[PDB]
């Protein structure tokens, strides 16, 4: 195109219901920004995704207070052996395991978490993400059952804040709010309803680093940063947010570049010893060209999100 | 701008509900003044904060009667482990501990005060600040429970003067008034109702050093000076007030610069051996630029506060 270009990168394994990650990269005065909302989101919800991309490309991010950020391994809803192998090849001591994947059984989840705990040893930290797939009763039951593997916290066990609050009062395992933070009328409900012990922050859906920092301040709860499975361009913003937070009690979910078959930078944001450096990424003209698709449709989508944001 | 310049400095840890300290610095004939009222305060309440800034930048302060001022360690609502470390490394023999933080348990407060007492040893002085969070009955029993750690005084146990007066009649621990002094229609009601043994003075909220000295005399009660978590510019005014008071029976809460991630001076006002020197501070163009932000919003806010003060 010229400045804003679309890409389509296949994932190494189905994650969040997709097998291909699409988005657009935009070059601005501050550097590169990534606009990659998942397909189903309308312009109104994409507005904030645009705001994040705009901030990254045109405004820049708040200075970091740390030069590196710790990350957790991301384990998709796969089999126990491969789940254990992702952990073994991660270099991370904390792992977040997907559970309650549509079409799978609760037995699969137990086997997966078990495999992950064994792969980490007794010292590892194990989290699970339900993406709100369980009702209150099932959540209390499963959390209790899976806690024999010692859980650090359970991310979004149920769909709504009221449900998280109920679960929180019936289990000892800490609860983290994600969807109730990034896809909710009022994110502060988590705080007021004391529905979670930890608040998850994702840069794009929250409208950028400054927006995410403000929300973290308003909630007054321990926070953790995670990605939306972006290329190194999008991940750099996530790293920027994690590096700007006053305190990072939890390893961040920014080791997701491994989930993609390729990246758009010559020096990808790949963790080393479970840690990522705080740095801007330089897009590789040649690397992008290899995964760049026709920009028309994506440019139209970006324009719609922009309008929604400005109007 | 060329005159008033806005800053945004991240805190090392959440305190008083914020994670970033914003404000404006103004250079006048006398030196630098700081205007940093917290976000929620309207122009009428901000009027005194402006008056303090104006006094510091344009008028100068009353000559000091002492060359250094003693300070107490400020302990945020953190875990017992870190609370102890803050005190042990403070160089202070007096520590003020935050209790009744929204969302925390009374058990946490007991654990925190205990850890602080243990850190200071037997000869230390321990105060607690409730920020008016407790009702009368709760304050009475909590003060009794926490007094097994030997409290110097309890700062603002309840929200209103009438409540402080009732608590004072039922407990043996001295009571200090803070918000009942700085955020009240009639500060002297504290004296008239004999609701406190100690009066807390904060420069910006009270409208400056001269205004604070005037109130100190009228209240006819022992006083202590503390900060509003300012940069060295604002803290210099607090030190100036402490240095001009007849006597300082209590160490002052001016050891708060450590709560900020950075300062605007090359020679920051950090205590050494529990004292701060009484001296003007020189702002560093470089240090300020690093945390400076667009002053548009803040300049508009300062003009409103100033307008409210002059009328
Ligand atoms: O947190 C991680 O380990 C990676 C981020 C992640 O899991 C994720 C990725 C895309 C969409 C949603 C989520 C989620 O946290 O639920
Ligand atoms: O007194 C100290 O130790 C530091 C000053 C302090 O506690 C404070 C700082 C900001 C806002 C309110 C207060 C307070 O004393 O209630
Ligand atoms: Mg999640
Ligand atoms: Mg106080």
């Amino acid at each position: 195109s010229l400045t804003g270009r679309a890409f389509a990168i296949p994932l190494r394994t189905r994650f969040r219901g997709i097998t291909v990650r699409e988005g657009m990269l935009v070059r601005g005065a501050a550097g590169w920004g990534e606009f990659s909302p998942f397909a189903e989101y309308g312009p109104r919800e994409c507005a904030r995704w645009w705001a994040a991309c705009y901030e990254a490309a045109e405004l820049g991010w708040p200075a970091p207070v740390r030069d590196t950020v710790p990350v957790n391994a991301t384990v998709p809803a796969v089999g126990p052996e491969e789940a254990a192998r992702i952990v073994a090849s991660s270099g991370c001591t904390t792992a977040k395991v997907k559970v309650a994947e549509r079409g799978q059984s609760e037995a699969n989840d137990v086997a997966r978490v078990e495999a992950v705990r064994d792969a980490l040893g007794p010292r590892g930290r194990v989290r699970i993400d339900v993406n709100g797939a369980w009702d209150v009763d099932t959540a209390v039951r499963m959390i209790r059952l899976l806690d024999r593997f010692e859980l650090e916290y359970v991310e979004q066990p149920c769909a709504t804040v009221d449900e998280l609050a109920e679960v929180r009062r019936r289990v000892s395992v800490p609860i983290a709010a994600d969807e109730s933070i990034r896809r909710a009328e009022d994110p502060l409900r988590v705080r007021d309803a004391e529905a979670a012990d930890v608040v998850v922050l994702k840069v794009q859906p929250l409208g950028g680093v400054r927006a995410a920092l403000r929300l973290a301040e308003e909630c007054g709860l321990p926070v953790v940063v995670s990605s939306a499975v972006e290329t190194s361009v999008g991940l750099a913003a996530g790293v920027a947010l994690a590096a700007a937070l006053p305190e990072l009690p939890y390893a961040c979910g920014l080791a997701t570049l491994r989930l993609l078959h390729a990246d758009v930078c010559d020096d990808p944001l790949l963790p080393v010893h479970g840690v990522l450096p705080v740095r801007r990424v330089d897009v590789s003209e040649q690397r992008l060209a290899e995964v760049e698709i026709d920009p028309a449709a994506w440019q139209a989508r970006l324009a719609a999100a922009r309008a929604a944001w400005e109007q």
